């Protein structure tokens, strides 16, 4: 039935700048807690102020070198660390800023807090949309990720899970966990993103693990224009085959709000309703499950969805008429929470979602 959910929030996150014309905006996980908020989920929910994760919660995954360069590093001193800014790959996607170390430790905090949190049998759900920084590698930022927070989430939940099941909506390929783990069988990864002439280049449905962890990554790539009847066709039977083969114990999964239609970055055409018919299929499980953010970059449409998706969790029905909130005027010119498609040409065809999910399913059948 109706589950306990644990969220997690700092109300200074919003304040995390990356710069002039950088499309990644951390306000826009003040305007989902302001919108929630206001909807009245608070009542429902355990809120909770993450702990600021340290540099050694950090080297769980990511290099010692590359933790005290990110601990290190600020606009004013940028000019001395020139060979290792090339090094780590912080640039024009991954930017210095100010207050960078502290972004990182909030986000991460917020997952590894929830980690901990079903660990301990505290909680059926845990929220970060703070959340879902799947680029991020060992020792390199990437697009817009630092330090990835859902590796370290998914170390802590393995601390007492045997099988971990990872699912990635994002538009993006989940690259970072995906090799993070791509050579174990205590994990799967699964993405379901954009391929062709798209960042960040991988994700072939090709792609499939090696070694132990051969048969544990699954990859769905997919064209412009997926709308929501053609996502829905194919997430809840390869979900279903996945837990019927895997058996997870516990499940994470990354809201990367990118997949809606009309976001800055993304050429899907998802509407709230479709990405959020994937919160409720997983939910179904019944299995310990931690819900994080991502990309989103139209985020008047990220504060609708990551809300909207907050209510299914806790199973609460909320009202289309958007509640009066700090940023009103953003959700104009119809103040409501459900956005709709675009006319834009959905170039996945039934036959080619039906030919990439047979194929998923010939994988599935070679686990033991
Ligand atoms: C948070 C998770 C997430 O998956 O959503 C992150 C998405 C990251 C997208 C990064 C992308 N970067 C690239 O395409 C650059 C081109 N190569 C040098 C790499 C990129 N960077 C930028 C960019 C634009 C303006 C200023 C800075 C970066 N746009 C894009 C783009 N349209 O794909
Ligand atoms: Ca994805
Ligand atoms: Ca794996
Ligand atoms: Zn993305």
């Amino acid at each position: 039935g109706k589950k306990k959910v644990c969220y997690y929030y700092d109300g200074d996150i919003g304040n995390y700048y990356y710069g002039q014309g950088h499309p990644m905006k951390p306000h826009r996980i003040r305007m989902t807690h302001n919108l929630l908020l206001n909807y009245g989920l608070y009542r429902k929910m355990e809120i909770y102020r993450p702990h600021k994760a340290t540099a050694e919660e950090m080297t769980k995954y990511h290099s010692d070198e590359y933790i005290k360069f990110l601990r290190s590093i600020r606009p004013d001193n940028m000019s001395e660390y020139s060979k290792q800014m090339q090094r780590f790959n912080v640039g024009e996607d991954c930017p210095v800023f100010d207050g960078l170390f502290e972004f990182c430790q909030l986000s991460t905090g917020g997952s590894v807090a929830g980690a901990v949190k079903l660990n301990r049998q505290q909680t059926d759900m845990a929220v970060n949309w703070a959340g879902g920084l799947h680029h991020a590698k060992k020792s390199e930022a990437s697009g817009f990720c630092y330090v990835n927070d859902i590796v370290l989430a998914i170390l802590e939940l393995l601390k007492y899970h045997q099988r971990v099941l990872y699912i990635d909506i994002d538009i993006h390929h989940g690259d970072g966990v995906e090799e993070a783990f791509y050579t174990t069988d205590r994990v799967m990864t699964v993405s379901f993103h954009k391929y062709g002439e798209y960042f960040p280049g991988t994700g072939d449905l090709r792609d499939i693990g090696a070694g132990k962890g051969k048969y544990y990554a699954v990859n769905f790539p997919m064209r412009d224009g997926i709308d929501d009847e053609s996502y829905g066709q194919i997430f809840k039977p390869i979900i279903s085959k996945v837990m019927e083969m895997y058996q997870p114990s516990a499940v994470v999964l990354q809201c990367g709000a990118d997949s809606l239609s009309g976001d800055r970055l993304g050429c899907f055409n998802l509407t709230v309703k479709g990405h959020a018919k994937c919160v409720e299929v997983v939910k179904t499980f019944n299995l310990p499950l931690l819900m994080l953010g991502g990309g989103g970059y139209t985020i008047r449409n990220v504060a609708r969805c990551w809300t909207y998706e907050t209510a299914v969790a806790l199973d609460c029905e909320i009202p289309n008429e958007l509640p009066y909130n700090d940023y009103f005027e953003y959700f104009g010119p119809d103040f409501k929470l459900h956005i709709s498609p675009s006319n834009m040409t959905n170039q996945n065809t039934p036959e080619y979602m039906e030919k990439i999910k047979q194929r998923l399913f010939e994988n599935l059948r070679m686990l033991p």
